[PDB]
């Protein structure tokens, strides 16, 4: 059948015949005009009932010959005289002519259909989610008329309550009723076109206009906007989405609302609002001016079980007014003030135009309506009575329906709306259960409702109390939220492929992920021997610092808006933000590498650079208060983050703007100094004091007070615990600035000897200089090995991956390996004893030296970049050599575009040779540098250096070369100039930052380097080696200073927020917004006074007269 | 079109056909030029623009092989029938 | 244009028509060119398509690449991209 | 406190509220026992709770222990003396 609609649903229709009102009107012979006009009680014209079996009776007049017990018929049984069959009217309305052509959809079923079928196709076939509210508007359906404010404002709520809860407004469909009125609101608001309210509006197929347009299976409908003035049949209202057109099996008749609009309401209220939550979906009944039947329908919902509440409105019309009217008269519900118990019946008369026996009947309905005034409300637009019908609608389900504040809250949680609960659940004198607050936080966290996290943690829910192993452990094991589907990937990696069926994530696992994401040696609390024990055993089952544990959860499961909220709370704010920048930055890298669908990497890279920018912006807010303590923040051992440091995390995340802040540079200077006060002393004195040891005793050092913010090793702390002469040397030699200027002056004494060897002739055996040269390199190489093995990194494969990601550690490797190819072939050779440079082995080993030298002059840029002016220019020559590879290839086509024709045109007898690989590249390269070879152009000329190259075709090379240089000296070499000139600021700005970042890795390498330079370093090696076989820094604070620093961080965080809030509220754009929104409101509250004042005037013009 | 006038209903051949043949508006006086070009010089006295013509203009303006609905064998038939 | 459907397609046809009338106006002159009037009219539509695309590329980059390629069937079995290339609409 | 929060004093060294009360009518007295010891003092809005929480926004407290639970009086014995004793000191 291919269509689940008609495969399941069916259409009912009359199959027998029952003449409705047999008596013909006129046209003397009845027989034809009778049958031609006299409809069946079925519905339509009797002749129209095709359904062949009836049509073999329509042939004469009907079924059941003429009279033949004319009384007997008169029921039209809607199962026997009425069989059903598969649907042939179900499709999609297009609303022909609609101004962007708002769409909807329809089906056509039999009212005996069971609600299981309507629900399942609604959520499967029509493919929707179960709502979170059902606003079934059982109001009055007579195209009625209102005042603008209530036409306008009342929608401002009704729409808003339904878009904020994904509702399904369930009207009567028809455009001559309650449907007609919500559409007036649905358009005035427009819902900023989206998946807005998914209105259903069930109605029949009997009273419907242009039924024939939308006949056919799964068929688009040319349904047309007929505002024909009379049109007994009615159009469906415009803005309504999905429709149902239940065909009773009869034109004209009513009834195909309640048979389903009853069942649907209950049947949705039978279903669970959400996976986590376990309530019933709420039903709320709204009333626009009702009627004699509605005012009983109102009562029915009051009388249902579950007691579905109702919302009426003062000033839409007859019923909503009267139900609101008696709500004023009746007090307690049970009363009816007897002084006016038919005086309302005086009003019940005038409004409707009722009679008497129904007047008490309406009044009767009014009584049971009031008997529960509890679960029913009124909308008094004329006053300030719970404004904006939203609150009333949303609230009304909570006040009336007896449910605990838990059962209240959990609904508000499902509806992503605190403002209700903030003022209607979290109200004075409330009976808050002991664990309901806790059990709600379980739901708000998993469902990603930060706003309720805020609400609960405000009203009092300590994360310290609500954070056990089992609670936390499953927060990972949930799909009921914006889950990261990548977390399960990182886990199955660190398990080395293992992947059980369901796999309860254990906290061992999350640890091993963070150990893998944060890298290096970051040991989480989740993996330590203590925690491993207690986890295999289950307030000791709690965590000390919860918001350090949830901040990980909020970031692993990619829940940013939760992460930031959980960041501002708690403590260690700078630290947490830099961990997050590492985690996100670390997940992004794993996403790219291990792809399955959309990377979400730029989503994470944006999430890192958000946290990673708070730290920078939190630092400057601390550097501007007390620059000293703000340098202690970057260095204190954290103790909740694996004994790491607020700066070693930034360096781990390659977060250049932090290490390149002016606090991470004034500290690094303060360590570069050491115990020296080099603002008083001068670099002249250090260079002297090195080559003059006893001049160390005239250098002005720093007190232990001036080295509080400066992390130290254990030994320097001891020399400041346990200045004397002996401690006045140790503080010099173990200074980074001294270890530098004590290596430079060695290296600059290495390059002056090596240079001497390279230039001066070299006999069989190395001269005294060349032995010293080998000594440096050898001992220097050892310094480069021990620099690797004793590196911070863990697995050797990672130690052998950071030290080779450095331009100068490769260039050392190439230069230390190469010099020992050189010393090998220089010392290891036969030495002809007649002339050197007749042993190509000897020759070779030298030319290794004379070329390796370039590695060693170029290294002075590692020394020259120490300066704040020279560093950048050194860090630009990388970014200019890189970003011009493509111009320079274009400059090599042109070179061979010219070199091949010229060597072909000028030397036309050349056998194959390697000279044909130089001479097509040689002179055309030296032309770029202004050497024109002017007496070799026009080789046939009289002034030629090449008078033998004159031959056929050699008059062409002056032209080719003219064309050549115009390209290689005017177009292309001045394209470079324009390249550099326009890429200068944006590389100079960076190269400062790449420099200020690399200053970290440089200083903190001398702060672990031997005192003694690479000719004599071998002593300090043997000392450390000999003793390590026989026998980094820390910011040592006292327990009192740990508090003072802790106080510093707290205040500095609090200001960061308090300043930005004012920088936003003080800005003009924001004051225009408020001013605008006030001045809107002002216009309203003035003009209403302007009205009212105009009533107090026309009053007093007539009261006394 | 808001109060309800379906363009699907108000768009016949005769209606549409004369909307080109009007001077009662901000007319482009160039349309008559492109037409007399694609006719290869021909230019009758009054020249009721036919929808064959507008097609051959669009085939000429859009270039390449853009065939309009107005020139296909089907539409040519029905236009010579109404 | 805003009414109806196939909005991206229509705008790129317009950019071609106006761009094509402008060229014929310049060539075959009789009085004031009205060409810069048309060239402004093309680059208005022709800029809606660009600004309609980015609004679709930022939602689901996949489907927004299917928009550029589905046979149109109301515009001579052409394509929302083969029309841009026809109008030399570089952006 | 309702005022102290509505204003927030743009977090600073703002008002340094004292709010002297006893240790007798106080809630969760046992949480904050011990010498110079951080206290896990908790926000108990238990609906009945004859014992009462200290209000939130109040800074420095004094919890004069008369030597009796339940009893009152450990406001006036000092909140008298303090007032006079500060009024005895020079403003600057
Ligand atoms: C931190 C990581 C980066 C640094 C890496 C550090 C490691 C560096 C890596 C080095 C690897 C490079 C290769 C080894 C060098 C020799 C190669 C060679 O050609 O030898 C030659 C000499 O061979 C001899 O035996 C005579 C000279 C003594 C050898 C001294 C070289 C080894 C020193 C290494 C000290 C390194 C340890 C430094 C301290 C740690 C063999 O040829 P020949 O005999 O001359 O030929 C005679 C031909 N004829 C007879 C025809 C004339
Ligand atoms: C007597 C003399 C004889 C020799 C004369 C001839 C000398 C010839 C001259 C040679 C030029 C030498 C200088 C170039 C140094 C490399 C630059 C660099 O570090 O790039 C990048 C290294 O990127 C990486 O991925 C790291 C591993 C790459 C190693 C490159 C080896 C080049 C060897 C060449 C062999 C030449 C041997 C030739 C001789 C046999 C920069 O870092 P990164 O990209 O960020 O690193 C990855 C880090 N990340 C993954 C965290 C992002
Ligand atoms: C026919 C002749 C043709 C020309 C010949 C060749 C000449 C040219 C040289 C060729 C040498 C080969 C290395 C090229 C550099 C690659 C890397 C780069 O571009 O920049 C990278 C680093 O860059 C560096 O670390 C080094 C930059 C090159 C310096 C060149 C030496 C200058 C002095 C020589 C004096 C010699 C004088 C004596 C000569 C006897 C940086 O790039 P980035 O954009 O920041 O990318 C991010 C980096 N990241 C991954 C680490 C995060
Ligand atoms: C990664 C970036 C790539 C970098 C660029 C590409 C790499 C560079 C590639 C260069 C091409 C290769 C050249 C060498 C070929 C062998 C030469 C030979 O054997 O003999 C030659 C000797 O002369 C020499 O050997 C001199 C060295 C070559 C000149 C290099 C020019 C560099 C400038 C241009 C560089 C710009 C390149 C522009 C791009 C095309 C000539 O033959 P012969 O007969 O032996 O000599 C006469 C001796 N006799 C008189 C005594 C008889
Ligand atoms: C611009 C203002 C300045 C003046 C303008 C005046 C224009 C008037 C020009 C007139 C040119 C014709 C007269 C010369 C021929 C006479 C014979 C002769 O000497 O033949 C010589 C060939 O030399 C040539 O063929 C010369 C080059 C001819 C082409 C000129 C350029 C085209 C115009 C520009 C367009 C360029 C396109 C630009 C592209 C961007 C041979 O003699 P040889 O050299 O001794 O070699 C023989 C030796 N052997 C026999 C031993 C082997
Ligand atoms: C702050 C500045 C940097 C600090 C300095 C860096 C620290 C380390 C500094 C220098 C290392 C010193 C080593 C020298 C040992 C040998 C000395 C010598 O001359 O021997 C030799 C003695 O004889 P000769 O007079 O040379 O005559 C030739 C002898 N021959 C015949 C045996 C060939
Ligand atoms: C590895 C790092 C070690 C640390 C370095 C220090 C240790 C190195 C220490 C001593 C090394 C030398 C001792 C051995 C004997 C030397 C003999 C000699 O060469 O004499 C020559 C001088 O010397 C030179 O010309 C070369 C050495 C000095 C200049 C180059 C290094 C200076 C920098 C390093 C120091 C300052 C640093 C400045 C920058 C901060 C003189 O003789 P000549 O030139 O042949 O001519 C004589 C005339 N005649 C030939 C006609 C008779
Ligand atoms: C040799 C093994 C090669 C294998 C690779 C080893 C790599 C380097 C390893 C280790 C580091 C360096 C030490 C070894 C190399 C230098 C010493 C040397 O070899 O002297 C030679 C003697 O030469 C002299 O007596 C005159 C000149 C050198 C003496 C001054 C040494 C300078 C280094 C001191 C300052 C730095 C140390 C500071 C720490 C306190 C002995 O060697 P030889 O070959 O027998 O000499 C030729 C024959 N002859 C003896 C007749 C003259
Ligand atoms: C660990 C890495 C190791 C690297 C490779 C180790 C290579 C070790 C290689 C060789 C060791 C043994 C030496 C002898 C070789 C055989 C030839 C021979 O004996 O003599 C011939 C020498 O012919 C030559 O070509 C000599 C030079 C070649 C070496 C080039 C190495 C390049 C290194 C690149 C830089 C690497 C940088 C790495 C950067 C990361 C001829 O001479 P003869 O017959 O002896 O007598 C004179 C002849 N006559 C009579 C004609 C005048
Ligand atoms: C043995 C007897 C004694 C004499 C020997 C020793 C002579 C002197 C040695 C070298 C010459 C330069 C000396 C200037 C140093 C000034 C001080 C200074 O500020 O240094 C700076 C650079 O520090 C460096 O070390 C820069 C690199 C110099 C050593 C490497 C050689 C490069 C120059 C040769 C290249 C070949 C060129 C060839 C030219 C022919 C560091 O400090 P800063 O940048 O001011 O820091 C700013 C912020 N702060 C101040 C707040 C901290
Ligand atoms: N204080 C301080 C300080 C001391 C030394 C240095 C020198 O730089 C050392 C490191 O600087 C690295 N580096 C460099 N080095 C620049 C450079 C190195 C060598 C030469 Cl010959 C030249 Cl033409 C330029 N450029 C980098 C870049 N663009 N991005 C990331 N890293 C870069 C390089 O790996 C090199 O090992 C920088 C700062
Ligand atoms: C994209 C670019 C197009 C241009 C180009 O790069 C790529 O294409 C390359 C092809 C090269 C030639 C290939 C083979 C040989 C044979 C050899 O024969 C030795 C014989 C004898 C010596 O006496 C042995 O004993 C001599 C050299 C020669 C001609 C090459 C020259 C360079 C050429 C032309 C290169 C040129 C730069
Ligand atoms: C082709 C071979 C056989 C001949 C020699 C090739 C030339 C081009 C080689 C020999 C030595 C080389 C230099 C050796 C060391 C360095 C330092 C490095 O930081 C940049 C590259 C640089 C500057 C090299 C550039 C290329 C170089 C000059």
């Amino acid at each position: 059948q291919k269509s689940w609609i008609e495969s399941t649903l069916t259409k009912r229709e009359c199959v027998y015949i029952i003449p409705s009102s047999k008596d013909p009107h006129r046209c003397l012979p009845g027989c034809q005009i009778c049958q031609q006009l006299v409809r069946c009680f079925c519905g339509r014209l009797v002749k129209q009932h095709a359904c062949f079996t009836a049509s073999l009776a329509m042939k004469y007049s009907d079924v059941k010959l003429g009279e033949h017990f004319n009384q007997a018929i008169e029921e039209w049984s809607v199962e026997k005289h009425t069989e059903q069959s598969p649907t042939d009217a179900y499709g999609v309305i297009n609303f022909q002519g609609g101004s962007h052509s708002y769409r909807a959809k329809y089906v056509r079923l039999s009212y005996d259909t069971k609600p299981e079928i309507i629900l399942q196709l609604l959520l499967k076939e029509w493919q929707m989610e179960l709502p979170k509210l059902v606003i079934s508007v059982h109001g009055g359906m007579q195209k009625f008329e209102l005042h603008p404010r209530i036409k306008q404002l009342l929608g401002k709520g009704l729409i808003k309550a339904a878009v904020t809860t994904g509702a399904w407004i369930l009207t009567g469909g028809v455009n001559t009723g309650v449907a007609k009125h919500v559409g007036d609101a649905l358009k005035e608001h427009a819902s900023r076109s989206s998946r807005k309210i998914c209105t259903i509006g069930i109605a029949p197929w009997g009273v419907i206009e242009n039924r024939n347009d939308l006949v056919g299976r799964d068929v688009v409908a040319p349904y047309q906007t007929l505002l024909n003035p009379l049109s007994k049949l009615n159009v469906l209202n415009n803005l309504h989405s999905h429709f149902i057109l239940v065909d009773d099996g009869t034109v004209g008749k009513y009834g195909a609302e309640v048979r389903l609009r009853r069942e649907l309401e209950k049947t949705i209220n039978q279903q669970r609002i959400h996976a986590r939550i376990g309530q019933g979906v709420p039903v709320v009944a709204l009333i626009f001016e009702g009627g004699p039947n509605v005012i009983l329908t109102v009562l029915e919902y009051l009388q249902e079980s579950p007691p579905v509440p109702v919302v009426v409105c003062e000033g839409t019309g007859r019923a909503a007014d009267l139900l609101a009217y008696i709500h004023k008269q009746t007090e307690e519900g049970g009363n009816l003030p007897d002084a006016a118990e038919p005086d309302i019946i005086s009003t019940i008369k005038k409004t409707f135009n009722f009679g008497q026996s129904e007047a008490v009947h309406l009044f009767q309905t009014m009584m049971e309506c009031m008997k529960k005034k509890e679960l029913i409300t009124v909308f008094h637009i004329g006053s300030e009575d719970h404004q904006d019908i939203d609150v009333a609608i949303l609230t009304a389900l909570l006040k009336g329906t007896n449910a605990s504040a838990f059962d209240q809250l959990i609904l508000t949680l499902a509806w992503d709306r605190v403002d209700i609960a903030k003022n209607h659940v979290f109200v004075y004198g409330q009976q808050w259960l002991v664990g309901s607050l806790e059990q709600a936080m379980l739901d708000a966290l998993v469902m990603d409702r930060v706003s309720f996290v805020k609400l609960l943690i405000e009203n009092g829910v300590s994360m310290h109390k609500f954070l056990t192993i089992p609670r936390l452990e499953e927060l990972y094991n949930t799909k009921q939220g914006p889950t990261n589907p990548m977390l399960f990937h990182l886990i199955r990696d660190v398990k080395q492929g293992n992947l059980p069926p369901g796999y309860k994530i254990t906290l061992i696992d999350i640890g091993l992920v963070i150990e893998y994401l944060m890298g290096g040696t970051y040991r989480c609390t989740y993996t330590r021997k203590r925690f491993r024990l207690i986890y295999n055993s289950l307030e000791t089952k709690r965590f000390p610092y919860p918001l350090n544990e949830l901040l990980i959860w909020a970031c692993l499961m990619k829940r940013q808006v939760m992460a930031r909220f959980l960041w501002q709370h708690g403590e260690e704010s700078m630290a947490k933000a830099l961990v997050a920048c590492k985690i996100y930055r670390s997940m992004a890298y794993e996403a790219k590498q291990s792809d399955l669908v959309d990377d979400t990497s730029e989503e994470l890279k944006q999430y890192s650079n958000d946290f990673g920018q708070l730290a920078v912006e939190l630092l400057e807010q601390s550097f501007r208060q007390d620059e000293t303590m703000a340098m202690k923040l970057l260095t204190y051992e954290l103790k909740n983050w694996s004994n790491s440091t607020c700066l070693k995390l930034a360096v781990s995340s390659r977060l250049r703007p932090f290490v390149a802040h002016t606090c991470t540079q004034m500290l690094l200077s303060d360590m570069w100094m050491g115990r020296l006060n080099m603002r008083k002393n001068s670099w002249y004195k250090v260079i002297l004091s090195i080559l003059v040891p006893p001049a160390i005793l005239m250098l002005e050092y720093k007190t232990k007070a001036e080295m509080s913010h400066i992390p130290q090793s254990q030994d320097a702390h001891q020399m400041t615990m346990e200045l004397p002469i002996t401690r006045k040397f140790y503080a010099f030699y173990h200074a980074p600035i001294v270890k530098f200027w004590f290596n430079t002056l060695a290296y600059l004494g290495f390059l002056m000897l090596y240079t001497f060897v390279v230039l001066v002739k070299m006999e069989q055996l190395p001269s005294v200089q060349e032995w010293i040269v080998i000594a440096y390199i050898f001992t220097y190489a050892i310094e480069k090995v021990r620099e690797v093995f004793m590196s911070e990194a863990g697995k050797i494969s990672q130690k052998i991956k950071v030290w080779f990601s450095d331009y100068f550690n490769v260039s050392d490797t190439i230069a230390i390996i190469s010099f020992f190819v050189g010393f090998g072939l220089r010392f290891g050779a036969k030495w002809n004893y007649i002339n050197a440079y007749d042993n190509h082995v000897f020759v070779a080993g030298r030319l290794i030296y004379c070329l390796n030298i370039i590695f060693w002059y170029v290294r002075l840029l590692d020394f020259l970049a120490v300066n704040q002016q020279a560093g950048p220019y050194v860090m630009m020559i990388g970014k200019m050599v890189a970003n011009m590879f493509y111009i320079v290839v274009i400059m090599a086509l042109v070179l061979l575009s010219f070199g091949v024709p010229r060597k072909a045109i000028l030397y036309p007898h050349e056998e194959p040779s390697w000279s044909l690989a130089k001479d097509i590249v040689f002179h055309p390269y030296w032309m770029i540098f202004g050497e024109v070879y002017a007496y070799e152009i026009d080789v046939c000329a009289n002034d030629s250096t090449l008078p033998t190259i004159c031959g056929p075709g050699t008059w062409l090379t002056p032209f080719l070369q003219a064309v050549y240089l115009f390209v290689q000296y005017i177009i292309m070499v001045n394209l470079l100039i324009a390249f550099f000139n326009q890429v200068y600021l944006q590389v100079k700005a960076i190269s400062n930052i790449v420099w200020k970042y690399q200053r970290y890795h440089f200083i903190m390498a001398y702060h672990e380097k031997p005192v003694l330079p690479p000719p004599l370093i071998i002593l300090s090696h043997i000392v450390s080696l000999f003793c390590c076989v026989c026998k980094g820094p820390k910011l040592f604070l006292t327990e009192e200073d740990q508090k003072k620093l802790h106080d510093f961080e707290e205040q500095c965080v609090e200001m960061y927020f308090d300043e930005k809030d004012d920088k936003f509220n003080s800005g003009s754009e924001e004051r225009i917004r408020v001013t605008f929104e006030r001045v809107e409101q002002m216009s309203i509250q003035i003009k209403e006074v302007g009205d009212r004042v105009n009533y107090i005037k026309r009053s007093l013009q007539s009261l006394d007269s």
